[PDB]
């Protein structure tokens, strides 16, 4: 029938561009589902900051791969996954990418940033060298099947510029990754040289509040873009939302001034497709 | 043990969780509880200075995509009790539906709980041995089989930990029913009882003097009970008011409205200003005291 | 798809966990299903060559230190099942005891099963729904209860994943009254049936030819029924026999031993020779294919 | 009352020398219990052998907590944990502990061995600088309850000799470590030199089929030893005796010759208190 990876690569052929969006857990999913949009992603950063984390790397597979079966329990849309560097060497990359598979993930993403850091060593955003990476691809690459899809992330054009950015990027479209996953680039017209190059399928990440600026989907489209992510963009507003009503509490002592806010009960119900378990039950039992 | 209060040395008992809870339930009046579906929630809650967090069941269902149809188990709620209680020391209270099963099912759930640093949990006096194909009902079990329930749970719980006994009676049975369960259940064991918003605040007062008790309101939304005031309810003898959904909610109507923007408008430009501040995620994180931690620690 | 005999491309058709344990059935005489409690367990029985593994519901119970009382849910069970599938391909057949609830909670385990790459699962006839401090007790629900329980999982299940039925009704409703539960079950959309070891092998010709579906026949130890030989049952038309427990029982009394010898003596020596060799350890674990594939795939 | 990091240090000062089992589940820690011993161990390479993969540092945090609170869930009895190098940096390390803590786990071992490697890196037995191990050790100190035991472990006599590991072992102990943990010295008589210079608890691994020779428990307390740790015993005779119980059944398609080598159902009733259970039962209902 249809593999998790198979869908993914069908939806970035067929939608101009994919849309992907942030889902922090099942229940989003299902919002995001409702609303139409054809791929969902899996934040390494929301995982650990859902927990209480910073996104310092503290996270490991089991975090990320028990929140990505939350999600694709609930549903059969594609599902991306950050695995940050993979978690490891070789044999955890491989780890990784099994598990991924086996929770019924259709694609994952893993960058070109070190992790071999001292004890004590501070936040940073240095990249391990091309070769690395390369190792980092083929430990992959062995393990997984045809259909799943490995999106290699390079963090490279902040600190290298354009140009060895599309070096990178080659080499590991050639040590077997998929699809390429870089930051929205500074410049539009940076794009259709960017995507050209390095031929294979390219990813731009729409964060807010970052360095990088936002572009339409249609005008990254028509720069040779294929994927659109953003990444956390649901589960800020999330957060003002919740912050709202919490304070609401506080202040007045009662929820009434949040209550317009608030998704119906109705609206939850239809999400949640409860009529559908209410005449599962009539379908096959009596009384 | 000891404590600085300034230079003085003073007197300080470690509180447990269980204790934090009882603590929090006698300093406050009354005690606010928000729910908080995920460790980043409390977090906000706690920023806004509540005392207690709640775990809902139905938020634990809810968030993996299923109905509030008793298919969660204690491994569902007791992950993403763990998941808070690992981000904050703020008490939590945790539903625990029906306790999972027979004796030594609902002794596993007070034992983990436990172990999981939680600080109260709460157990209804809903029918759970459902044939395969029982369409979802409000079922209530009679008041001895509820006792046997809270029996199963005192027997393995700490003194601190704090078990609350919730009815479901006041909707099918009225007042005076539910008063003689909650009665029979405080002797039984239960240390506070947890009672739907009652339809009339001036029933409050006989209620909370006849279990003696603190006694939890819950204030829910788009259901057949109204709202009062924290205030309100605590001049009518009610020591905990419970808020079990209501930033969830708010959080999907919001996350929705940010899929809708994206999916219209191909861009997220106008949900911006919806949008919690980097800034802001980064002070609740509280991200400065891991770079300080690291200056604080080690060189370079 | 095409696989190469030899030097010639073939038609192979890829199959499912559920294929392979219903080929398994089919090319074994009969089909001999080990316990293993764990992954590592799970490698010994493919290196001596077992087609088929199992994981047992009162071995996942034991393990954890618990009786065998309905205590574990879906994810105790869940968590051991998917530590096996992770490491062997080998079709593991799964004991879900009863389901753990009702219509929707057996609809998620089949499902969770199935996405953790198991082949299949038994589900029994024993009654669940218990008071709070209900006995230990073998009461078996009356058959359209099961039949409801069977729908449950049918209705979700892939056609390939198989579904086994579990009577317990021999020991206490002899063997008309359990052929006549199973073939009820059968129709029900139940794949296969599971039962206790029959007292007498002639009562098993009859048994196999009432109800069609491949009969499994479980081969406990130091209960009441008794042993036979895999040959044995397959000549009276049973095709698969189950050893539940059995590497558990003599890995328990090895353990017991050793600590036993480490208290008595300050010292391991005397328990050497019972001791698998390093060399075996990292041969089943195939440790030299990870040496090999670093070596395959990078420089120095 | 009695908190595990109380009772593992307890132990450890009362007992001459404390004996440490291994032990890789639940019911093997009741065995052991059985027996009469007064600390466990979780074994990382028992941990991973047991799912089935070699120990070569794939598993994470999440593959020995999960394994470590069956054990802590089903008994007291104090529980030393490999946590191997910590799993990550500084803030995995801090993870780890209070994670352990939560999990009633009543000590860690943590060792000197790099982590941070290629992604094809060879398994090696290298160690990190001293320096490297305290800032390790320093952040686990920083979380530690005073109760909760941190071992540090030094594969360096190996490498290094018999000085350089005393050098190392007390730059661990001022970093802040409890005690230490060092492979069976080639000679019995390097020990009160080594015990007395690092004066903190000291424990012995006594494994088999190494390098490393075998003492007994008295031999190694007259040497100023105060733990051993037996760390793999009982799990490689119950692989024997899985192993040969497999073979039997398949010989003979039946288990009859085994069962002289199976635990008693009545032995194992009585391992899991069985009987409390019933008992309790009729102590707090009726019918
Ligand atoms: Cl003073
Ligand atoms: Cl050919």
């Amino acid at each position: 029938s249809m593999s998790p990876g198979k869908l993914f690569r069908q939806a970035v052929a067929n939608e101009h561009p994919l849309q992907i969006v942030g889902a922090i857990n099942a229940y989003c999913a299902l919002l995001a589902e409702n609303v139409g949009f054809k791929a969902i992603y899996l934040s390494g950063g929301g995982v650990a900051n859902t927990l209480g984390l910073p996104d310092l790397g503290i996270t490991d597979l089991h975090d990320v791969l028990e929140d990505a079966r939350r999600i694709t329990a609930a549903t059969h849309l594609p599902l991306l996954v950050d695995i940050d560097t993979g978690f490891g060497g070789a044999f955890t990359i491989a780890r990784a990418i099994k598990e991924m598979e086996r929770a019924q993930v259709a694609a994952v993403h893993m960058e070109d940033q070190v992790a071999q850091k001292r004890c004590g060593h501070r936040p940073g955003k240095e990249l391990v060298n091309t070769n690395e990476m390369v190792d980092r691809i083929k430990a992959a690459v062995d393990v997984k099947s045809n259909d799943f899809v490995l999106i290699a992330r390079t963090d490279a054009y902040a600190v290298e510029g354009l140009k060895a950015t599309i070096d990178r990027a080659c080499t590991y479209v050639e040590a077997g990754a998929d699809m390429i996953f870089a930051e929205a680039l500074e410049n539009i017209n940076d794009y259709p040289t960017f995507c050209k190059a390095v031929k294979v399928p390219v990813l731009a990440n729409m964060t807010e509040f970052g360095k990088t600026p936002l572009y339409t989907a249609a005008q990254l489209a028509d720069h040779g873009v294929k994927m659109v992510l953003y990444p956390r963009s649901a589960d800020r507003a999330m957060s003002k939302a919740a912050l709202a009503v919490y304070e609401d509490i506080k202040k007045h002592g009662v929820q009434t001034a949040s209550l317009p806010f608030m998704q119906t009960r109705e609206a939850l119900y239809e999400v949640l497709n409860y009529h559908a378990y209410e005449d599962k039950l009539n379908q096959l039992f009596k009384r």
